[PDB]
């Protein structure tokens, strides 16, 4: 919805959104809005996602797909009104997104999911990409079990030509959709094969909100395959404005820079990582500032 | 509708619009708007706008979106005669934009919506770009609160990678109609997606004009993102000519130049303003 | 329809049609249509639009749309026969353009349409634009009250992010028919958006035909805004190609040049005009030859 | 339908084709064809020409318009059965062209239609193009006169901004149709707007052969307007592949150079062309060779 | 249908491959499937082929269209099944192509079709393209006659602004079909239009296989109109990729050289042919 | 569906991936799936595979195609549910690939399919490429044979101008998937014509992990014809991100290069072969590492 704003108000929630990232304990965001989910009517829809035809599937708290349900409709207090409707498996009104407020008026933050090597890192969307020998999928693996501490993390595998890599985009959204609304540390393999059809097209500028709402962060590997000056832009465009944070490897091997939004309007951070391979190829990130928007188109053409 | 005009109406039209800008109580115009749409029936459709397919969907003087109406018509002066049908959600009759008269046979104004730091700004839409480091985030939340002044400003949040934002774009244009018809400074961060499905291009083409007609303002972040070349000049110019006023960041960190065109044939004005931060990253406009 | 010729019917057309520029009165083609669109049988199509999706909509004399009309066929000499008609408030049958003949077998011209500064007018289409400082919206006013003479303009509003402004399409070609059907001058302000949907492609096409055979002028400004080589080109064609007479701004300050066709085969002429700004910018025109196509397209690239 | 041959039936055809050129009376081809129309049992469907959309509108000998005909067959020698069928004012089954054989065996022929000047000149469709000074309406006019000789020629007037013209592509081919089912000589001002739709599309590859097949000659103006390498690829595509002769301007004003194809298989000839202006602009062609493809080509990049 | 292979029996499909162009009878393959498809029931479909919207026609052993046929189905010893249903003249169930086993197992095979100047000159789809003054009707003509030999050869002409040219691509499919069936020396005078509408499409994806299968042969002329720039070498290699032949004129006037795949996973061959015209443009070519 | 990890489940996945290609017995992968395939309920869905259109037809495991089938559903520990329908001959509910589980939690190997010459070969998809003289059919089967061994190689014949060769997309897929449920080594001569349709851009993003699931081994040739870099850059990305291996020629007459992904997340090797021919073009491949990702696109402009 729309919110209104005065000096005041304004000054308060850029320091709740501050505190979000920086003083929260990490995780915390994701154990509230679970607690919210889960006091949800049951049957209720929560999620909207749509699929490769540009439609959308729904989803209730427990990650079940909704075919059948009775238009119903809800007023803010922003007077707006919201309605949901689902027929013959798709829905009929509604939006793509949380269909269930989750935020309250706690909006445009990057919740702190977890700390590591003694960094926060904020929920949302990760894009882990750059161009170079550093292999993505062994670090895409060490950052989801690293910044899983305690929770074993979620692996979505997708579109690659190995056994038991489901190619279907609808399967696809299916994993993601669950994925999020049960797990706080989520791993796509390949966004390759999506950024292009328009369920593509909306999961690439929705799931980042999606996640950042939840307080759950999906880590996804994307190379800059094919050198195609259209996709080749539509990677840089993909990492610079729907990504959350974004982690690219350098021209130093086994080393990668992260750098993340910190929030609505605030600074964006970047720090390093420096890694190194075990047994089977299982890599491990070893542990022991702001970027200006001129450095961080930089760090773009890395990728051209 | 279409005027008709000679050396004598012309020039009082002229000077009518130089008016609306330059002499007229700050704000006036939109409370003058405010009146005439509290004077509506209710369940009388007033505003119409475009969703993604390129339907448009109609609200009444209260942003309570109309799901049926029976068809309607009403003639004027002009001998045309304007129609309005909604059904099942949609408009079956009528066109995009205000369905009801307020602006009289003033046209072509940018009537004043507010006054700061010594300066007087247009109503309408204005976007905030530029390539940079200056952030334009910052910059449209100090300028809504500005020209706020003693009310509250209108904040549309739309697609970006953060907590609570919506990225459907009909659920966009629904929070854009709605601040629209109950505020006068209104900010919407992030013009993405639109600049194509056809609503985001009436969007592009309708927003301004529905803007003005009302005396509102409608602050737009526009992040030149699709490359960092010096295709800036293409958004931009393309921004400068759906916009009713454009605030482009300079070369000098925290200084921005603003454009504005008071009125149709009339003037651009253009004056800088220079900014500064505060604590988590509140950003202060000075004035002289 | 179609005409046949030999060499003495078709010296007598060219001399008519040079007559209907050179030494017919001013506007006297104008008051002639006027008259004929007066003796229709009323209720009868006389002028037809397209709208935004290629359909379009259908006039009556008095400029009031037309919702029903059964079919009805009327033959003419050349043996061809037009059919009309209307379901449903849209054209079931017919064709874009006047439904009734206003131009007899004098076909090819660019009926004068007022004189001023010295300097006859054609009727049809002119298209205001030019790259540079001088505005074309003061220039526009001030030749549709120039033209005018006794009589007011008529002026079209479109697609300006200004107080009052329509911006939807088919508002918009509804307000072209009414005044082409009521006034001889008409002012439209902003071909921008248009010049792409079919209805903007056929009023592009249209229009300068509809105008030039009712014997009014419409005086629309252009902006070459975009500088983008797809739509420069597009503006550069509706300059050339499209309008009877084209109004281009040089590199002096607050000087024109008018360049208009004046007739089928005839030779395109050319003059300059001056002007300056009063008070409220109200603009003002001062008052006191063959250019060939290759000087023609270097006026062109000024566009470019 | 299909053809056989061996060595001494294909020297028959190549020598019968030569003299339908070179030997046959001018406008003979014409003459036949009108005869074998005549013929025709009346309400016979004799032509079928593509509108905008693609469908297909049917024609009788009188250029009367067909809306209705139950299904019909006719079987040929080739073995082979062609079947018309119209319904509701469009051809349900059958082929754009000639639905009557015109021709019998005797194809690939460019009939001479006319002789002036000293020079014969070929049916079928005539491009009169070029980018200069010299213009297109002027010669085009002049053209049919001279080829019209004894006989009036037809005007056939397309989108131009222009008092009377016709901006409307249906009724653009419906002229076309009674144009060639009516006359020897037809003039079509503008190729512009068509030159893209479907039917644009099938008239550019359609009207040479229906022409030739007739006998009749279309001269179209076609100017080489936008600079937008996609079209004045198109415009050089049209004038090489779909124009049974070529009239293009040359560097000298006045001048015109002639290049026509006599035939399947036969040599391209060429011959130049001297004019002046009268009075209002009537032009006048004054009256008193193999050209390879590379020099074709030569002659094209002028367009370019 | 797939076919399994071991070491011996891939050896011996490469000598029969090999024979099939090298040493076989020119011509007797087409008249063995001449037998074959005279052997069939009449009525039943035996070849389908795409009109311009994509679907597709059926034709019976005489080149007769059909128009209505009830399902049925053909079990074959490779396990898998084909299944022919036309309604209301278009296919409903089936492939393009032969709807008919003319081949059996001896696949991949470019059988000859037709010795002359001391050349053998395989079937299946030959185009004579290039830029340049060499003239390609003349070329496509003089090679029908000498490839026929004995027999007359078939004239298939489509898109040329000439009395008596056919240029509806439906009418076109269907003379290219009835030709395949009746002739073993064919001549499609202008491939124009194709190299794009789905039936085009599929025509230049089939042609040549369909021509293999029968024996018979398919010479088309090709002209690179599309441009004069060297983007003569964007049709052919395109060219080169869907024929089985290829004949291109070179630099020497009157000049052409042949490039032909005599089977797969075999050698191309090349060789020169030197030509001259005669009365009326007919056109020879020289034999050592 | 979507699997959960921590650091000691991750490490024996890995250490399981590994071992599928480096230590299993050759073909052993393959020989298990036919035994869940046989043990399947007969006239249960197996394999879906997308068609021209985008739709998908379904088969049973004796290749055998299914038109008809009512809704089942079968809920996984993932919680998650599977659904199939297949309504008059296509699929109604589902997704493209296989139905039923082939590979448990085992996922993300390249199953050795084979070994030959000393080298350990990969199941899953083979692109075979290059430009230059080798030709690429001779080697294909000759990779057949090899590979088979014991066995008999299936041979897939499409899109070449060819006699027996068949065009239809359509009956392609048939070939395919019949060829994946019966045989171990499989040859498909000419990725050509695909590589563009939904079903062609299916069937490229599809087939790898077909194959690499089923554990056999699907070697396709594909000539990188068109220098058009729209394609080209078609060829590259598909031989980069949807090939499980690559075999390219080399600057040497017969000597090519393999490069294969040993697993998710593992190391990709490479190594040489060397060929000749004997006769009739049969070819014969001769018996007596790791490569960075540079080094591998530096494969991969040979192609461009």
């Amino acid at each position: 919805m729309i919110h209104l704003y005065d000096a005041k108000s304004f000054a308060k929630l850029r320091a709740a959104q501050y505190a979000a990232f920086h003083t929260d304990a990490p995780g915390s965001w994701f154990d509230h809005t679970s607690g919210v989910l889960e006091s949800v009517e049951d049957g209720t829809p929560v999620l909207a996602i749509g699929v490769e035809s540009g439609d959308a599937i729904v989803f209730d708290k427990n990650a079940q797909r909704i075919v059948a349900y009775k238009e119903k409709s809800v007023k803010a207090e922003d007077g707006s009104v919201s309605v949901v409707q689902v027929e013959n498996g798709f829905m009929k009104q509604g939006h793509r997104g949380w269909l269930v407020d989750l935020t309250g008026e706690l909006v445009g933050c990057s919740p702190v999911v977890a700390e590591f090597g003694g960094h926060r890192y904020a929920s949302g969307m990760v894009i882990v990409t750059g161009k170079g020998n550093s292999g993505k999928t062994p670090l895409v693996h060490a950052l989801g079990e690293a910044l899983g501490g305690k929770d074993k993390y979620a692996t979505v595998r997708f579109g690659e030509p190995l056994s038991g890599y489901n190619t279907d985009f609808n399967v696809f959204v299916d994993d993601i959709a669950r994925a999020m609304l049960q797990h706080r540390v989520i791993v796509i393999d390949s966004l390759k094969n999506v950024i292009i059809s328009r369920g593509a097209f909306d999961l690439l500028s929705d799931i980042g909100a999606m996640a950042a709402s939840r307080g759950c962060v999906v880590i996804a590997s994307l190379n800059p395959t094919s050198n195609d000056d259209k996709i080749v832009e539509l990677v840089k465009e993909a990492s610079r404005s729907n990504s959350t944070s974004l982690v690219i490897s350098t021209d130093v091997d086994g080393e990668w820079q992260v750098l993340t939004r910190t929030g609505e309007g605030l600074q964006r951070l970047t720090h390093t990582l420096q890694t190194s391979y075990g047994e089977h190829s299982v890599l491990t990130i070893h542990t022991s500032q702001a970027s200006g928007k001129a450095i961080q188109t930089v760090i773009k053409n890395d990728e051209l």
